[PDB]
């Protein structure tokens, strides 16, 4: 099942995201999300999207309902039926992504930190932990 | 031990990611930011888990006189047992996470950028130490 919560203060940088879960042996694609919160369909700081049927990792952002110029991470380290942990760590300058042992991507800042205001993980993805630390 | 340097120092954002097991022995381990390999340095933080008097110290320490300690909420340390910390650098503090849990906040008392080096030793056996 999703996840799907409330940062109503926003985040600061030096903010944590340790997401633990499976990919399952079917999956396409999941993603993890930091929003405007308002709604959804609404703007985004960060999408994150490890997508394993392209096999390719795509960041981006999105506002005023317009995609941003995507990003693509160096390979797929996930793998369908394998666990993972992954940490996002806000920054000042950006978003450092951490799969298993080693930084694997830096995105910088498009839209200002202090616009996301939810966390959202779904897609093909089996959640053990979500924290925010 | 594992010990490191920093070329650049410690920015905020930062993370000190340690995994390893406390030894079915062990009376202490440290896990130390200083600013310098040499003995008696600075240091912004010292986390000193104590299985022999059940504690979890933390304290800085500035021209050889360690500060005002501070203590965390119980003992999240068992002889033999696995354990993963994480030292989160903000610019307020260093925020200390022990397995899921948030366990202390350490605000700064040094600048950041006097840490040029990670300590980890004592009473410990190390799994990974990684900088994030
Ligand atoms: O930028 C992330 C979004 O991509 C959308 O599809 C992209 C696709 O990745 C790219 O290859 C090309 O076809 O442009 C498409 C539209 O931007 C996805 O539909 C969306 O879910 C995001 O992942
Ligand atoms: O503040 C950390 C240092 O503690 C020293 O031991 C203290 C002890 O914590 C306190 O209860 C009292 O007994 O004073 C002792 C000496 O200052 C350790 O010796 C040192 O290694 C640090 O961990």
């Amino acid at each position: 099942v999703p996840h799907k919560s409330s940062l109503p203060e926003g985040i600061r940088p030096s903010t944590v995201l340790r997401i633990r879960g499976l990919v399952p042996p079917n999956a396409s694609r999941f993603h993890v999300n930091l929003l405007c919160g308002e709604e959804q369909g609404s703007d985004a700081a960060l999408h994150f999207n490890p997508r394993l049927d392209t096999s390719e990792v795509v960041f981006n952002s999105k506002e005023q309902g317009s995609w941003g110029r995507e990003e693509r991470g160096p390979g797929v380290p996930f793998q369908r039926g394998q666990p993972f942990e992954v940490l996002i760590i806000a920054s000042d300058d950006g978003f450092k992504a951490v799969v298993g042992d080693a930084q694997y991507h830096h995105f910088r800042h498009r839209l200002p930190l202090a616009r996301v205001r939810l966390v959202e993980v779904g897609g093909d993805v089996q959640l053990d932990s979500v924290r925010i630390f």
